[PDB]
């Protein structure tokens, strides 16, 4: 369930410079991260396949890429960041249900 929408370090570095990304930094031992996996998969399934996609939904396993999580100043798990090419990243804080996540992502995209 956590295998879906996983990015490599290289995919992350280039992806966040090519298009908007809502990225989940997580750990397999993170209980909140586990419960969030199915919602994040739905978000990815809906948006990552869209034609002419303006946003992409991805994951970075911190236990696989500690160097990436360190560089992103990750504090606590999961950490939800929206990256926009050129602009500065925004850490999401708030309820983690599908409707709220989607609405915040959409509002934050056009700012």
């Amino acid at each position: 369930h956590m295998s879906k929408h996983l990015y490599t370090a290289d995919m992350f570095t280039h992806g966040i410079q090519s298009a908007a990304h809502f990225v989940m930094f997580f750990a397999p031992w993170c209980g909140h991260c586990q419960r969030l996996q199915p919602t994040w998969n739905d978000l990815g399934d809906k948006y990552n396949s869209m034609e002419d996609a303006k946003v992409y939904v991805a994951k970075v396993d911190c236990t696989a890429h500690s160097d990436v999580c360190s560089a992103q100043g990750v504090r606590g798990y999961p950490t939800l960041k929206l990256f926009k090419p050129g602009q500065e990243a925004v850490k999401y804080q708030g309820p983690r249900d599908f409707q709220t996540l989607e609405n915040w992502m959409l509002q934050t995209l056009n700012e």
